[PDB]
């Protein structure tokens, strides 16, 4: 698993069940693409976004759907999601956690990068 | 001031000095438009972004430019910004403070409204 | 003024109000000494703890009562408060302000250390 | 499992390894009694610092020695430790996770509870 998302709510102290993450790559043409889109489990987790062959270069943006989460909980926060943009795979291929630790008002956001 | 922005440095302990930071407005045709832009001050902060007239409500973008900051210390960091993106409400206190704290690898971000 | 305490609310989006925090001071026999006390201000700020003349080198630590704080807002939270530990070193910057940004079951915390 | 520590280095962008930690609980005559102990392995996590039976109601202080891994690294940093101060089991047996992320003059620390 190249790309791997965690996410946390500090308000509950739980992992952050069923949020929506959607990661797009940046095209020769400077836009958006869409790369690969899940949900996080039970566990907060969200496993096989991808695929090392698919995984290529590039520079791409994990975008937690925050807002989305909190108010299917039936609060209203601050931020609409949040975004985590980064370079991946410049030096060789890498395994990449991104995690989020999420309140109402507030987020914090980590990496750790593995070479295999 | 109704948009204010503060930086923090968790490595050196310090304000983030000097750090470009760019604010957009969403459009109705859903692209980010050029809204305000500047960088920050000695003690970390951005003040006067905008003015009440200007601020309506409406999805905001405010990008931090983390990845100059750290190479301009010497420093390889991981992201290629920091990103905060929010909705202005006038139903809800009319200051807002946008605080980042910034190390290589990781970003925290809190927002404090206030009137 | 050559220590402040800011505290922050990560729920509400706020400065965090009326939060007792306790400064001590390490002795020489390792226990901890009371050194400064008071409650965090409207903007979640506590200034005037200390003196320059006061704030001897040393190792202190700053005490935030977070479980009361959550508990008259009507939450429950985890922590029995939120600690803060380091050494004062007249080799470094010489305003030393400590922030800590509450959740219910997480808190976050820096040091800003300037001239 | 019922007592876990994970610790993650901000600055390198991986788990922070041999982060030393010691756990106490708070005795009747409201001392620190030394109650556990132990380091991060390589994943950044420490596991097996106590039993289901040991891990009774009280106040615990979970210390994560963050000066001495930074030290180790040859970094001079902020903070003595992160300390993390808790009612742990006082309606029931719960499973805890004290997970803590680390920079020089900065940490966040956030804990997952769960009901198993």
């Amino acid at each position: 698993c190249p790309l791997m998302v965690k996410v946390l709510d500090a308000v509950r102290g739980s992992p952050a069940i069923n949020v929506a993450v959607h990661v797009f790559r940046k095209a020769a043409d400077d836009t958006w693409e869409p790369f690969a889109s899940g949900k996080t489990s039970e566990s907060g987790e969200l496993h096989g976004l991808t695929t090392e062959e698919e995984f290529v270069e590039g520079i791409y943006k994990v975008e937690i759907d925050t807002k989305s989460y909190w108010k299917a909980l039936g609060i209203s926060p601050f931020h609409e999601h949040a975004e985590v943009v980064f370079t991946a795979n410049d030096s060789g291929p890498r395994r990449y956690t991104i995690a989020a630790l999420l309140s109402p008002y507030s987020y914090s956001t980590t990496a750790v990068v593995t070479n295999p």
